[PDB]
């Protein structure tokens, strides 16, 4: 079912994280857009699975306007490009975005993909690719929670590349007193987004782990219940590691509902 995985000891750090296992996060998905006229296909941004044929990621991550059949959605994927082999690939039926999407703030960044296949069911569950468990309206992880992300997104703003080996990092869900424009360069936090990050510093210069350009759609799981649980969804950041600045995430609870009605057979 959800939130279970033969997770395993990363071994192969990163700035930024450390490599990972698609064992480890089967809920990772690989989001690919093809440019014009099929030149090949371009790693976008990731998804977080939450049923058989349905996938949910960032909203600015299809600003675009791609044309549904131009997006192909991977799942049980080790390596962004390199095929696996229990790997499992679908084409994008049809996908909605949050009609609210604020552009300018990332306000509502969320989006749901549709898997498609001639039948009611598309991804089969598998060591790979497994779904995560939404969290429940009334879950409140306490301050500080240890959580951790995935992704194949870039190793820091500036590198012209994505990670050829899914990374994943481990934060801190903040307290909302420290998730606030204030702390992030005055930019806008709206009640729909939540702060996690490395609390680590100090020490001549760290690898801090946070996710970066190429991890949206991406999750951010904490434990909860004894399984892994969706918390929120990678949207946006300063940078990618900056000391005492978190990363900003989708407050996954809040869109629960919206999650729901936009799954209509
Ligand atoms: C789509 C997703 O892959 C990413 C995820 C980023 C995750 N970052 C993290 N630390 N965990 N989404 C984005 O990159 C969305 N855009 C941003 O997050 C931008 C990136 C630009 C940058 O390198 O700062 N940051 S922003 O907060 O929305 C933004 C920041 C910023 C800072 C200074 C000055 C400006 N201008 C141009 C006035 C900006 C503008 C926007």
């Amino acid at each position: 079912t959800c939130g279970l995985r033969q997770y395993s000891q990363p071994q192969f750090r990163i700035k930024g994280g450390l490599f990972a296992d698609i064992a480890s996060h089967p809920w990772q998905a690989a989001i690919f857009a093809k440019h014009r006229r099929s030149p090949g296909e371009r790693f976008l941004c990731g998804g977080i699975l939450i049923s058989s044929c349905w996938i949910l990621s960032a909203a600015h991550c299809f600003q675009e306007r791609f044309p549904p059949h131009h997006l192909t959605v991977i799942l049980g994927r080790t390596y962004r490009v390199v095929p696996g082999e229990e790997e499992q690939k679908f084409e994008v039926e049809k996908y909605i975005v949050h009609k609210e999407f604020d552009d300018d703030t990332y306000d509502n960044d969320i989006a749901l993909l549709q898997l498609k296949s001639d039948s009611s069911r598309c991804a089969q569950e598998s060591s790979v690719v497994r779904t995560v468990c939404l969290p429940p309206a009334d879950l409140q992880l306490p301050d500080w929670t240890e959580c951790e992300l995935s992704g194949y997104g870039k190793h820091e703003a500036l590198s012209p590349f994505y990670s050829e080996r899914l990374k994943e990092a481990h934060v801190r869900l903040y307290p909302s007193s420290r998730c606030t424009s204030q702390h992030l360069l005055n930019r806008t936090v709206t009640d729909n987004m939540l702060c996690a990050g490395d609390t680590r510093s100090g020490g001549p210069q760290a690898n801090l782990h946070d996710a970066c350009q190429g991890d949206s759609g991406g999750p951010l799981v904490c434990l909860n219940d004894g399984r892994m649980t969706l918390v929120g969804i990678i949207s946006w950041g300063l940078g990618c590691g900056q000391k005492d600045v978190p990363g900003v995430y989708t407050k996954v609870t809040n869109y629960l509902d919206w999650i729901r009605d936009n799954m209509r057979p």
